[PDB]
């Protein structure tokens, strides 16, 4: 059964980066069957840690790690049992009383607080790879476009000439800066609340330090309290997606003006756009629209949790507003599609090139030079510079075929003085391309200044990389570490006792 | 004339601290007006650089740094001159033509990014050395109640013995990470976008350092688009606000609790409460309420600031929502007076001790006890005392006189057996001050494991302080080095030529 | 198995109404899946009224007619088959080209439009049954406890005497406005945008009159563009949902508060409670906290919704934000949550009466009796008072035993002068129910003026279920018009040819 | 001394409405300020309403209602005089201590209550007003416009031809139903909570009718705790504030649009566009941009408020956001800013008949036609068209150059078959002006249907003036009851005794 949707101007199949706009809504895991291997994991270090401590037994210790393997594997299929006291009632049938000792010390409100951070670990580094992907399609395209002369934007007007290059260059510092949110939120995630039990600690003499460690964290949420009753990450990690998608959104707003029947500068890629029911001509940027409603989505969220934290003591509480799978895979899903969409994207070089000469965007150039030759005041040539532009506006006169007939008019008629300038500089200040050429200060789009900050983005992109990796092999190695453990004590008990 | 709300219950004067409250909101200052001395800074800074740079002759500098004077006290009485193009007409009037040289290769929109990250800056500053004199009354505070034994709570409902001091503990290290949040978000305010120009640079030949050096910056914003364009500082900053203030909130909301008719196991300060204009036995939490009440408002500007961002392309934008003078206020106004609240708050302490001993806090001791002696499961000893606690309620036992009796029924009511434990076990497990100096583990309510975290905390507070100090000496710095450049050019004018 | 979290003081099984709290979330379905049964409807009715226009040839009618119930339940198990364009392929395999033809005059964009107003039309009266059942419990509550004398707070702080019926019928008159809100939506929702076709209407002769009637539209959406770009009364159901829980949190904040191990003036009933898996003594309020956790999060759609329609123009638009089935499925769950906790909440009526007689409630009419007798103004009385509350605290005197001495006292020690009253009169001013008794304006406490404000909630109760009525029996009306009208074109079919 | 902002292509003087967006902030009063005088209507009603009932005495009425006409007249210089506390103590140092009688049976709760009630009363009668001139500039623009033809967007991709006055209709529609809803908040904001005292009412035997009528209420706030803790009112006021703006915010984004150097479809009136300090060809669209960011910003009292509300039992408190002036003041300018923009705005008539020929926006009346004609379906002919599209864009053919030839090859070359049309039916077909005068069913751009839906939108505007005259006259009514009744005590104590 063939693709419905691709049909007229849809031509091919949706790129996979497309479809997951449309897959991972009905796909989403509910935040408990998303926590809930990580509360496995936590049963696992905790007994491991108890056992060290000699709270259990080596052979209670057995029991209950391999009973945890058997109810794990129930759950896989019985949702009931994804809540800590169904799964404890259920490893208890499975093992008998010594199931219970598995809570030695322990409270739903680390647990809940310990596993949630876990799953936020994951998929704060699945973000961050996401993230990097779609800087990396950002900076690979910007090193193909040195040359592409367009006019950059402001206030929806045209402004000055630049290149695409640049302007994609723009969007790598921005996303630079959101690494490095994510990064900083990272650390204030990754510390273990476990051993805070309900939110004042135990009798019980517990190694936090142990737990912390078999489950990956780089650091312990020292104080008891903090540890059950802390929230600010859940509302930071909102925060980060939602100021991250606020400058996705902008892009995806950026390309589909440029899309548009009537700029035409460029055109998404056939499989990255839908067509309409009705009407046959339509080229649709879906993929454009679907990710901003992912990004204004992320408001919701954020005012949420903000809300719930206002509205309580600094306490545990069932009212805390969560962050929820789905609305992780909307944020990657959208970041994937922009990855694609940029990497794809078709710009329109001579409609492009066709703009920056025609419509006026090199006045400031006509403007600076006035003030370079004649020395007159910026404000002064500013004023005779408009004048010619409202006079070629009236006349018809594209940008590039402005003359010294005109400037010395608008001169004469702005200050009564002519002006001491050759049609060769005029010639000059209206090339586009001498516009960017001439723009080669530090973060300016000439080649050779754009070419440099790609060197220093390609630079940044390796250690984002590499940070991604060593965060990536450290939570291996302690899962690793932590399956050892668990093998050590059931082979332990089956040979000695 | 006297304080006429200072009236019935409300004795002496309003604390300062609490006056700030009421005071903030009809004193603040428009965007316009508090960004426009950075503006003055950067025009100056401005136009160094270009008199460095051979743009500007001796001459021509000196003329313009002396307008500027003259024109930003005119400004100080005249609202109209504090945006660019009236200041620049003005500074016309004042020195003539060579006024409009001073935006030579500048533009309003770099100019107002650079002039609003400035203000942002300062803010920034004055809200982390509020932020450490939140903490030090909070640690300070903690110092002086290591004994005071009270229940900390869970879902409003009672949970178990911990002490002030161990509470206290908790808001430091909330104090702490967002201490760290706002240092990270200074390090993405204090870059310069000055040298962007328009969106897209400039010939004339810049020195962005330069400029950037000359008005405290450490670094530059490089990519001229994100000069211009770039705001998630803005809504950063507005986060941080909010998730800060959220924990402020959490915590006049425990302390109101705590000062309740009903609890009645904290007080405040007569100098933070108020009264009733027609109940006189009121002594109300105004101080409390209104704090909140500013947590709450903070709500607002990052949610427009966001949305604002969700809703243009990645250009400059005249439609993006600022984060307001009168924002900031609110915030430092509520910090302050919650730092009063911290230091002043009375805790009734017999009241506290009382409380800890009777309503059954201590269970938990008496759960773990049985697992500890008799080596049950949790679950089941859970199930026992769980009984006692009902059969004590029904038969009106307070806590502190349950006996071997009442848990020897439940054992026995509950699993048929009796339940070898003794009556000084029991004792032990409901003495309130033991449960405290059981849990001493890290982050537990133990005066040594309590008096520890103070320590650690003492040690982080002399390194804030010493951050805010170099990131104030170093703005005092530039800005000196700044009026002395400005003195060099109008002195050496003066003398040679 | 039994409900392994029904263990220690949480005593039987959960309420149905709070057990809900626990289930929409895994059962919420999507967008997608919860309009697709009205997209459905909208294709016969839509085809239907094509017949009556002769644009559809009655075989043709009937063979797509019959098309969509095979096409229907084939998308009861094949999820691919419910969004537009997979659903008319699928309908193109089952009975051939002629299948095409149904979208004659139509889009995906006014089918959208006009489904999903169907579907919040439905759980808008969904929802006002349910906040009909929220008012009733509360009204009937209110009519057991005319005599169940409490005190009222304001600022969280002991006010003046009332009654529980006194504080529920403020609650019954706040849902009452909020019936009102969810009746003024229902008029902006049940508006049938069916014809405006992609945005801009059809040369083909539809008659949007009839298709609106046939799907149980009250009205049009006249204006094309309106019809596929509106969208405002999503948000104002978002606002509604907000508002109206905002209102239900306060109460269950309200009761929290009662039911706290420190006031003890009210105690959740056990099928509303849970327990704590390592606190033996604890009653949990989860139903309370669970459900202002729903309250906190309808903030998140509301803004998501108003974001997206800030960032667009007035157009249809893929990027606008939806009114998701599981955010108001979080609603019905809570509002049934409370309507069960404010039915079986269990009042300790004589500990009510205490705190009402003890801690200095009845102070304002102590006052406003000295400004009865001897005529002093009130603040002068007022300060008196205040003293003679100041000087019992001190002394350890509770309300009801302050005497003639303590305000002969207070009078001298504040104005020089002794006070012209009676021990009669200060004893009828500091009795409890007295104080209520003479509060018997209009919305006041008194017996005799609540009984008044139940019997008008009754007579505006009976208005509520008759407006609820005659909204669903016209929906059935017209679905069930639409089904003889479908079945009318396949049986003419069948027959005559 | 001129506007220094009026220079190059900023011609002539900023449109009044437009300098209303930069004056606003810094005229913009505090919400004590501003409800300040409102408060002393109440002052005066509450006295008269005390002395109606024999509470005060003629003399002592009297020497009040003097009293406050000299304090009000302090006030105006005096700002400390504007909260009551203050504002009775010097009402006492002007007349003596019959001064603290006006407070009888009266709190601060139910007097600000009802102040910020009387002043959002005012400035929602001020919105309606500007909402009102709003439409009516959209009603009139429309009716010069019934056949100014040009394209409608979807998904910013130009769809099918329409005219300008179907498209402002579209808007008309959108505040017709946005005046609806500010006249169901009045219905609620006007109703009076005076007499709930601090939040149960009183002993004292007032008239809360009297008090309500002289105020200008049509009704009360019947219950004595809703009277004071009730604030759903606030929330919703700002919610219809952010609806209403983000349709603001979407004509505005719409006209931005058309205004661009690459649309070139409409032009703002140089009165309502500014220039840049840099670019001199820069005509920027700051009113629309300005505008918009009003818009955003009223997101942030409607989130504020409703936090406020979910972070708080149902009670009075001083924790709640507010609707500030400034908020309102922001709505009004960008209403009477986009009154302006529209009522000046320029089309391009030639561009716009251009692009609604050219660019393919007729191809849905080229699909239609085949259906029509030989009958097949439409997902079959909407295949051809759009080949013929593809094949057309890809040899340059503008739409209105499409021809026989061409229809048949894309028939062919996607059926394997011809199809049975004449060169006239397909030159029909992609003539705009017939594409608009074909879809003329209600609500669709037929002149004859948009001339029919002004005339309605008449006859509606006509009762939106008549029911808001009905209601400002009410007010004034009162008023003026009111200083009556006030001059008869004054003279009667002046005569008679």
């Amino acid at each position: 059964v063939p693709d419905a949707t691709r049909i007229g101007r849809a031509t091919g199949a949706k790129a996979p980066e497309f479809q997951e706009l449309y897959d991972f809504d009905a796909a989403a895991l509910t935040l408990t069957s998303a926590v809930f291997p990580y509360d496995s994991q936590i049963h696992r270090a905790h007994v491991v840690m108890l056992t060290e401590q000699g709270i259990l037994t080596v052979e209670e210790s057995a029991t209950i790690l391999s009973g945890l393997a058997q109810v794990d594997e129930l759950a896989a299929t019985d949702g009931s049992l994804r809540t800590y006291l169904p799964y404890e009632a259920a490893l208890k049938r499975t093992i008998g009383s010594v199931a219970g000792k598995m809570h030695i010390g322990r409270s739903r409100n680390d647990l809940a607080n310990a596993g949630k951070r876990m799953f936020l670990r994951d998929q704060l580094l699945r973000t961050i790879e996401a993230v990097i992907g779609y800087r990396e399609a950002v900076v690979h395209k910007a090193a193909d476009h040195l040359d592409t002369v367009m006019v950059v934007y402001t206030q929806r007007k045209e402004a000055q000439p630049i290149t695409l290059g640049h302007y994609l260059m723009a969007i790598s510092e921005n996303l630079a800066k959101n690494l490095d949110r994510y990064r900083e939120l990272y650390a204030r995630i990754n510390l273990c609340p476990l051993g805070a039990a309900a939110t004042a600690g135990t009798g019980w003499p517990l190694n936090r330090d142990r737990t912390s460690a078999l489950l990956g964290f780089d650091g312990l949420v020292v104080n008891s309290i903090e540890g059950v009753a802390g929230w600010d990450h859940v509302a930071e990690h909102a925060f980060v997606n939602a100021v991250f998608l606020s400058g996705l959104s902008r892009l995806a707003s950026e390309i589909q003006l440029w899309s548009t029947d009537e700029y035409q500068v460029a055109e998404l890629d056939a499989s990255f756009a839908g067509t309409s029911s009705i009407m046959p001509q339509k080229k649709n940027p879906d993929s454009l629209e679907r990710s901003r409603k992912a990004a204004f989505a992320a408001m919701g969220p954020l005012v949420g949790i903000l809300t719930s934290l206002n509205a309580i003591e600094y306490q545990y509480s069932a009212a805390r507003v969560e962050l929820e799978p789905r609305s992780i895979d909307a944020l990657i899903a959208a970041t994937h599609a922009m990855t694609g969409v940029v990497r794809t994207l078709h710009p329109n070089k001579e409609r492009m090139r066709q703009y920056a000469a025609e419509n006026y965007s090199t006045m400031t150039d006509l403007t600076d030079m006035l003030v370079r030759r004649v020395g007159i005041d910026y404000r002064e040539a500013h004023e005779i510079v408009a004048h010619v532009v409202i006079t070629a506006i009236e006349k018809g006169i594209k940008a590039n075929k402005i003359g010294l007939d005109l400037v010395q008019e608008a001169a004469v008629a702005q200050t009564g003085a002519g002006i001491n300038v050759s049609a060769d500089d005029i010639k000059d200040a209206l090339d586009p391309w001498q516009n960017v050429l001439r723009r080669e200060g530090k973060g300016m789009p000439a080649p050779m200044s754009v070419k440099a900050s790609i060197d220093d983005a390609m630079a940044e992109l390796h250690k984002d990389r590499a940070w991604l990796a060593n965060a990536t092999q450290a939570l291996a190695n302690a899962k690793q570490t932590l399956a050892d453990s668990v093998q050590q004590i059931i082979q332990t008990d089956r040979k000695y006792l």
